[PDB]
């Protein structure tokens, strides 16, 4: 293009080496996954390797120095390429898209060129591409111009298509006058090219040049000066056909250009998945080349069949993982955050439930059963594509992916906190005349007019109306009594939290719907996402607010310390947390030297309160949550570590891997490390219990939650990989 081009170091590798190229695109498709491509028509097998690099710019008079360069690749790629590389991809059969039935026609196609390098780091060159123009223009026929200086060169043939060949030498046996035969017919290959082609051959006395079609040559070695190792193939042609392709354009080079046509096939093939399927696939914030690795990651359940998965390439991520693995390992942490999630706020939307019930909950909403019925509300099935002859998986699992890809996506832990917040409550999950007074008050919350007990008489009614906003009829139904024990003079302000929500969602505009239903949804999605804290059982309220030491934050929702109508709740528990006097005897010791002993830098001015649930998790009957909040994060944290540690390992290794250094025996032995202190303190609390407890491993549980209460997501996990993955046992 003009100015506006991209760079990338497009690399074509073959049994026979490497292949370096610059593709120029005038989009930005951030990176490209790299691809491969099955044992050909007429080509071997070969890996296709991306790499973005500079924003390269171009004169006018340099991009069409570009242009010819580009035709005379075009000429070498033969009559059967259309002469432009988007009409190359946008004329590809439908059955060589990687989604073969949603074939979306994009507005834009993109523009490439592409252009060659000597080493995958030479910088571009102009002044070469116009010497190359002008060595193609200069080069002459075999006639004019030995047998070992033309050994493994490159011609091609103008007069008959413009097929390529490799030169082995020049056979002096026979002439463009000898005879060839073919059963029961022997003819001179003078007469020959005059009866098929219409050639009249001038001249015929020459030599005739023994040189293999580079269609026949797949991937054999070439032969030595003639020891001819493979010569069932060989053939033979008059020397004035083949024109003598120029030193740059060698065996290599010219092999790998008839890869080039599948590069711009994945560059449309990219492009069309996009706008195809980008406005049905859950969002991860990802574009390009790797929003399409995601989406194909995550409904291309199978593997290709013979020939690939998308025509005859098949792409794969980054070390060179299989889409499949992919999913298979975003299944895998994906299931692991959902977890931690749902825990933390079920924790906080029921402060009184017990542990008990907590994780009768939890399962609940992530059972398959609801996980399943949450992706036919997606649409997923539809739009995913396999061969029966793929059996474990199922169509919750799909779900599980997802969370992990938006997790390793841009968007963050925040972008899952909205997927969860979209599907886990919406008004989908009820069934539907009613009373006038309901009409009323549904009315007057909507614009805001209403007041405490409009809400009340809503509540009551869906109460017993039966009105489910979860996608459980436990959690539902549970819902609804947890409505009843909130203040009405809260309610408003949970509703507006709830619908600001939605609305930058996109699943809504700035007013609700004026249905119980969606007032019932709102109030759930506020509460969900905003409940401030949760209660310690016999003791003050312990809150939630490990979201305000993201370094990335979101007023729009949360609001910041320093102050909302969320914020405050949370503020306000903090501060009556610190007031609490503190009876500091042994366990506010413990306390302090568990503080300085996290080997691991925490946040400023975070201590204070940092010891205060450190204490808590030191207690007796009260660490029961903070454990159960633990170890849902030790899991996620972990998960991730090895995801990130083990780019090229699935589903079963890293399972088998965070499950060996998860175990209660293991995180017991952690807690013994710290200060002799805190064992003391451990089995002071504890009469007579011995090295093997259950208590030592969950206490440890119970502090990583304490650090993750007060420090925040990073340092909690940071302890982890400090303390934790350090005894993650090999598989091996
Ligand atoms: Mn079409
Ligand atoms: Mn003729
Ligand atoms: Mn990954
Ligand atoms: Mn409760
Ligand atoms: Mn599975
Ligand atoms: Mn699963
Ligand atoms: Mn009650
Ligand atoms: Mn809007
Ligand atoms: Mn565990
Ligand atoms: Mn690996
Ligand atoms: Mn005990
Ligand atoms: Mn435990």
């Amino acid at each position: 293009g003009a100015m506006h081009a991209l760079g990338h170091c497009c690399t074509v590798v073959t049994t026979r080496g490497p292949s370096h190229w610059l593709l120029l695109l005038d989009t930005h498709l951030g990176t490209l996954p790299g691809f491969k491509v099955s044992a050909g028509r007429g080509l071997p097998a070969a890996e296709v390797y991306f790499e973005a690099g500079p924003r390269v710019s171009l004169s006018r008079t340099d991009a069409t120095i570009v242009a010819v360069y580009q035709s005379i690749l075009f000429q070498l790629l033969g009559p059967t390429f259309p002469a432009s590389w988007t009409e190359i991809g946008a004329t590809m059969p439908h059955n060589e898209y990687t989604f073969p039935r949603f074939i979306s026609n994009p507005p834009q196609f993109a523009t490439l060129a592409f252009l060659p390098l000597l080493s995958p780091t030479s910088p571009l060159d102009l002044r070469a591409l116009m010497v190359t123009a002008q060595l193609m223009c200069d080069a002459k026929r075999l006639s004019d111009e030995l047998s070992a200086s033309l050994h493994g060169r490159m011609v091609a043939t103008p007069e008959i298509s413009w097929s390529l060949y490799v030169v082995l030498g020049i056979d002096s046996t026979q002439t463009s006058l000898s005879y060839f035969t073919r059963a029961n017919e022997s003819i001179t290959y003078m007469r020959y090219y005059a009866t098929a082609h219409n050639i009249h051959l001038r001249a015929a006395d020459l030599p005739l040049v023994a040189a293999v079609r580079l269609d026949d040559l797949k991937d054999h070695q070439i032969p030595a000066p003639g020891s001819d190792d493979l010569a069932p193939k060989l053939r033979f042609l008059p020397p004035e056909l083949c024109l003598l392709l120029p030193d740059e354009f060698d065996l290599i080079r010219v092999q790998a250009l008839q890869f080039l046509p599948e590069i711009a096939k994945h560059i449309c093939d990219i492009q069309n998945t996009i706008c195809a399927l980008d406005k049905s696939f859950p969002d991860c914030g990802r574009i390009g080349g790797e929003r399409y690795f995601a989406i194909t990651a995550g409904l291309r359940l199978d593997q290709g069949r013979g020939r690939g998965l998308a025509g005859w390439r098949t792409p794969f991520g980054p070390f060179g993982v299989s889409h499949t693995d992919v999913f298979q390992r975003l299944e895998l942490l994906g299931d692991a955050v959902l977890g931690f999630i749902v825990t933390a706020r079920l924790l906080c939307l029921f402060p009184d439930a017990s542990v008990g019930t907590l994780v009768e909950l939890k399962m609940e909403l992530v059972r398959n059963e609801a996980l399943n019925y949450l992706v036919q509300t997606l649409g997923l099935p539809q739009l995913a594509e396999f061969s029966n002859n793929l059996k474990s998986k199922t169509w919750a699992d799909m779900y599980e992916e997802i969370v992990g890809s938006i997790f390793t996506g841009p968007n963050g832990i925040y972008g899952c906190e909205e997927f969860l917040a979209k599907t886990l409550m919406s008004p989908e999950h009820s069934k539907t005349a009613c009373p006038d007074a309901v009409t009323k008050a549904s009315k007057r919350v909507c614009m805001g007019e209403a007041g405490a007990h409009e809400f009340r008489s809503l509540v009551d009614y869906a109460c017993e109306q039966g009105i489910s906003v979860f996608c459980s009829s436990r959690v539902s139904t549970m819902f609804l009594e947890r409505l009843r024990d909130i203040p009405a003079e809260d309610m408003l302000d949970w509703y507006r939290l709830g619908i600001q929500f939605s609305h930058r969602s996109g699943l809504s505009g700035p007013g609700g719907v004026v249905s119980v239903i969606d007032i019932m949804t709102h109030l759930a999605r506020g509460l969900w996402l905003g409940s401030p804290g949760f209660y310690v059982e016999q003791p003050p309220t312990i809150p939630v607010l490990y979201i305000y030491h993201r370094s990335v934050q979101c007023p729009v929702l949360y609001g910041s310390l320093t102050t909302g109508p969320v914020a405050s709740k949370v503020l306000a528990l903090y501060e009556k947390i610190l007031a609490y006097e503190s009876s500091g005897g042994s366990k506010h010791i413990a306390a302090q030297t568990v503080s300085r002993s996290l080997a691991v830098p925490i946040p400023s001015g975070t201590i204070p309160f940092l010891i205060r649930l450190l204490q808590i998790a030191l207690t007796p009957h009260v660490y029961q949550k903070l454990e159960l909040l633990g170890d849902a994060f030790l899991k996620c944290s972990l998960a991730l570590h090895l995801h990130a540690l083990h780019p090229t390992l699935t589903e079963g290794a890293l399972t088998r891997m965070r499950q060996s250094a998860e175990t209660n025996s293991v995180l017991g032995r952690l807690t013994k490390r710290f200060p002799s202190v805190v064992s003391e303190v451990i089995i002071e609390s504890h009469p007579k219990i011995q090295p093997d407890s259950k208590v030592y491993g969950d206490t440890f549980e119970a502090i990583l939650a304490a650090i993750l209460l007060a420090c925040g997501e990073e340092a909690a996990g940071a302890f982890v990989r400090e303390h934790v993955l350090p005894q993650v046992v090999a598989d091996a």
